[PDB]
């Protein structure tokens, strides 16, 4: 089938910054998380290496993905698989080069996977200043965060969903407790702290002859794990400007149908979500100046000089922003 042989061709570059995406999940039938995290498994040998039944990992993937919602413009399922495929890409960064462990690398992945599913399209803000049951049960911490968490986890229960099925208690343990730092990360209200302690590892920074990072203990290796994939979901100002686009308009749709609910409910209508009273541009050029870039460029320092060519597309593309702007 051409529908079939086209998809194929168009995951030959899962290893790569950049990937179509959104034509992937045209071509999948909606199924871009199911078919880029099953490339993304074989490719890293990990079926084999954690003994998971193929049938039972397609079956997880396709309910996980289920459970985004088609009608959220940006926090849905491509979301998912483009942050998934992005922590596959800098896993594989020169400086990061036989640091991390087959688990610790299955735990990137799966968190990233799950880490917005079932979000509802608000922000955990709007959740708490309108009494919302998801912000009772969190008390008001990390809201969609925990839910997500909770939610990935909890459709490992149903019928052939088991992924970790043979791994052992104490890896099942180690993951669920990676799995739970991170997601809980990504969290934008802990941003400036996780940024403040990763400049620091990069002041303490110790490498190989080669450049290779050293972290010995967990505290230091999950840090760069929560940073990895928090720059993962901040990484569509770093993609090719036709891809960026695409993900401001979602955004964009997203944040602008949360300011219509606060507008008709009377409440003070969020930052970048009034559509009467917008500047995409401006608030673009302002989210890489004021927490893209300087993460970015932190990453950077980190694994110098690994992440040059995502640093280079990230100011072109600012440019490009800033040119629009008359
Ligand atoms: C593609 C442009 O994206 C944005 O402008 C933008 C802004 C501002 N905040 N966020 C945003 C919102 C909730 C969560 C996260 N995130 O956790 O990375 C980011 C995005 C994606
Ligand atoms: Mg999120
Ligand atoms: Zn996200």
């Amino acid at each position: 089938t051409e529908q079939e042989d086209v998809l194929a061709k168009e995951l030959e570059d899962v290893n790569k910054w950049g990937l179509h995406v959104f034509r992937i999940a045209e071509l999948s039938g909606n199924r871009p998380l199911t078919v880029i995290m099953h490339t993304i498994f074989q490719e890293r040998d990990l079926l084999k290496t954690f003994k998971i039944p193929v049938d039972t990992l397609i079956t997880y993937l396709m309910t996980l993905e289920d459970h985004y919602h088609a009608d959220v413009a940006y926090h849905n399922n491509i979301h998912a698989a483009d942050v998934v495929q992005s922590t596959h890409v800098l896993l594989s960064t020169p400086a990061l080069e036989a640091v991390f462990t087959d688990l610790e690398i299955l735990a990137a992945i799966f968190a990233s996977a799950i880490h917005d599913v079932d979000h509802p399209g608000v922000s955990n803000q709007f959740l708490i200043n309108t009494n919302s049951e998801l912000a009772l049960m969190y008390n008001d911490s990390s809201v969609l965060e925990n839910h997500h968490l909770a939610v990935g986890f909890k459709l490992l229960q149903e019928e052939n969903c088991d992924i970790f099925q043979n791994l052992t208690k104490k890896q099942r343990q180690s993951l669920r407790k990676m799995v739970i730092d991170i997601v809980l990360a990504t969290d934008m209200s802990k941003h400036m702290n996780l940024l403040a302690d990763l400049k620091t590892m990069v002041e303490t920074k110790k490498v190989t002859s080669s450049g290779v990072l050293l972290l010995d203990n967990y505290s230091d290796r999950i840090q760069v794990l929560q940073n990895m994939v928090h720059c993962a979901d901040l990484s569509n100002p770093t993609k090719p400007l036709q891809l960026y686009r695409q993900w401001t308009d979602r955004i964009m749709e997203e944040f602008f149908r949360q300011g219509d609910r606060e507008r008709e409910r009377g409440m003070e209508i969020s930052p970048m979500c009034d559509k009467h009273n917008a500047s995409v541009e401006k608030s673009q050029v302002g989210f890489i100046d004021y927490i893209v870039h300087p993460l970015w460029e932190t990453w950077a320092d980190l694994v110098h000089p690994d992440a040059q060519d995502i640093l280079d597309t990230l100011e072109d593309n600012r440019e490009w922003y800033q040119s629009t702007i008359p």
